[PDB]
């Protein structure tokens, strides 16, 4: 082909070579003489768009790196710098500088990949770029929009902390914590609310929880309930939440404006008696639960009245002001009817209603007499009465 002369390249008719490529096959390398004849070496040349660098002795570097003040570029089999392109596990920028500690979106993988501090890309690997957390499966593609293990990584590759998402797929709420792990059989306390995360995460929703001593119950929207009243339609029975959200149980509850009564179970009190066992009394509840109070009730062949405060009456009077009368209640709150009784000092009549006999007179079919009551029930025993004798046992002598 052409014959070296020092830098010069002689080619076959003579004209030394320049400004142009030169395959010579002893040294089987391409050569590019420049344009003051000589060959270049230890120097980079622009032709096109294409970079190409020249070694000591002139030859073109092919297949390998090559170290400009600092970066690093390569040159592809052609001679050519590479571009936006991989070279084996490292990676070149629009510039061709191998890029090292950066993200890489390729689009012909349309994945992100990070390169590492040993110009490396990341791969299978778990790694905290400022701050948040990554992960790079086989092959370096960075992981999006799913969950691993127990965390969740957003659309953006990075780890969720402390947040609330739903999954569509599952159709339930998860709350991630700080550590990165979802919530599970634990409160949070999200907007001024509690809510109840389950033993696979699953947020708690219309359902009751038993945590350490008493129940919550989780509403609609999670949300614990809490300051009200719930009707459970499976149980048949109205339950009341307080403050913390625990259901009151075995103790007393004011709402609207009635005092209220909630058993054991939780269950309000409805159309039913209770014992308190601290006040050592008997209460009733109406048809809605509402504690009676002044007012009578008819349970079984008895009447009972239910005080201004809710008590039972019993082995006590009470005067009725609707009906205008006094009533007798024995033990148990039992109104007596058509008996007499001992008090004050003299005998008092109950009539068949209940209501004291108090000014007029009676026949008691019993002793078979006409007795007297004055003013207050006191029966009359010896004196007159519109010229009507009484005697020593208050019975009418004539
Ligand atoms: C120095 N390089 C030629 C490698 C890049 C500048 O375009
Ligand atoms: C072939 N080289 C360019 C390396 C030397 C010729 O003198
Ligand atoms: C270096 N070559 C001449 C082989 C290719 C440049 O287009
Ligand atoms: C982009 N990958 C790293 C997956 C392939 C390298 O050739
Ligand atoms: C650059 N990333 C996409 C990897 C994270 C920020 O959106
Ligand atoms: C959906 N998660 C796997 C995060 C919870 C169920 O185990
Ligand atoms: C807890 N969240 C606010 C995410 C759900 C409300 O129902
Ligand atoms: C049980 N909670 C933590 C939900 C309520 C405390 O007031
Ligand atoms: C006894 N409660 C109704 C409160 C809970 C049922 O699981
Ligand atoms: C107060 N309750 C909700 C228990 C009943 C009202 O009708
Ligand atoms: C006193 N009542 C009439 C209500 C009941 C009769 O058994
Ligand atoms: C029923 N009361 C609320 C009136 C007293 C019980 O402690
Ligand atoms: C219920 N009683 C009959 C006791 C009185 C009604 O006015
Ligand atoms: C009928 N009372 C409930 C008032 C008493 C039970 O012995
Ligand atoms: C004077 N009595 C009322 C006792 C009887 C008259 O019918
Ligand atoms: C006060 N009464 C006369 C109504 C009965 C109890 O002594
Ligand atoms: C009221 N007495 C007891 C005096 C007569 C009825 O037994």
């Amino acid at each position: 082909d052409g014959t070296w002369q020092g830098k010069q390249y002689l080619k076959e008719d003579g004209s030394q070579a320049a400004n142009e490529w030169v395959f010579d096959t002893h040294y089987q390398s391409w050569f590019y003489i420049k344009a003051d004849a000589n060959y270049a070496e230890n120097e980079w040349l622009k032709q096109g768009d294409d970079y190409f660098y020249l070694k000591s002795g002139g030859y073109m570097a092919k297949s390998e790196w090559v170290e400009d003040k600092g970066a690093f570029y390569y040159l592809d089999q052609d001679g050519k710098m590479k571009r936006n392109a991989w070279v084996g596990t490292s990676y070149v920028g629009a510039t061709g500088a191998k890029v090292i500690e950066d993200w890489v979106y390729d689009s012909q993988y349309d994945a992100w990949f990070y390169i590492k501090a040993d110009g490396q890309h990341a791969e299978k690997e778990w790694l905290q770029i400022k701050g948040k957390d990554y992960y790079f499966k086989s092959g370096g593609y960075l992981l999006t929009s799913q969950w691993i293990n127990q965390a969740y990584v957003n659309a953006s590759g990075a780890k969720v902390q402390q947040g609330w998402l739903f999954d569509k797929q599952y159709q339930s709420w998860f709350y991630i914590k700080e550590n990165g792990n979802y919530a599970d059989k634990e409160w949070i306390f999200e907007n001024g609310h509690y809510y109840y995360l389950k033993s696979g995460g699953y947020m708690a929703a219309n359902e009751w929880i038993w945590d350490k001593e008493s129940w919550f119950y989780l509403k609609f929207d999670g949300k614990i309930a809490e300051k009200e009243w719930v009707y459970d339609s499976h149980s048949q029975a109205w339950y009341y939440f307080k403050s913390g959200g625990y259901m009151a149980a075995n103790e007393w509850i004011w709402d609207k404006e009635s005092w209220f009564y909630l058993k054991f179970d939780g269950k309000m009190a409805e159309k039913e008696w209770v014992y308190d066992s601290h006040s050592q009394a008997w209460y009733y509840f109406k048809s809605g639960g509402y504690m009676t109070a002044n007012e009578w009730i008819w349970d079984k062949e008895s009447w009972f009245y239910l005080k201004s405060d809710g008590k039972i009456a019993e082995k006590e009077w009470v005067y009725d002001s609707h009906s205008q009368a006094w009533y007798y209640f024995k033990s148990g709150g039992y109104m007596t009817a058509n008996e007499w009784i001992w008090d004050k000092e003299s005998w008092f009549y109950l009539k068949s209603d209940g209501k004291m006999a108090e000014k007029e007179w009676v026949y008691d079919s019993h002793s078979q007499a006409w007795y007297y009551f004055k003013s207050g029930g006191y029966m009359a025993k010896n004196e007159t009465v519109d010229g009507y004798q009484l005697g020593s046992d208050g019975k009418w002598l004539g």
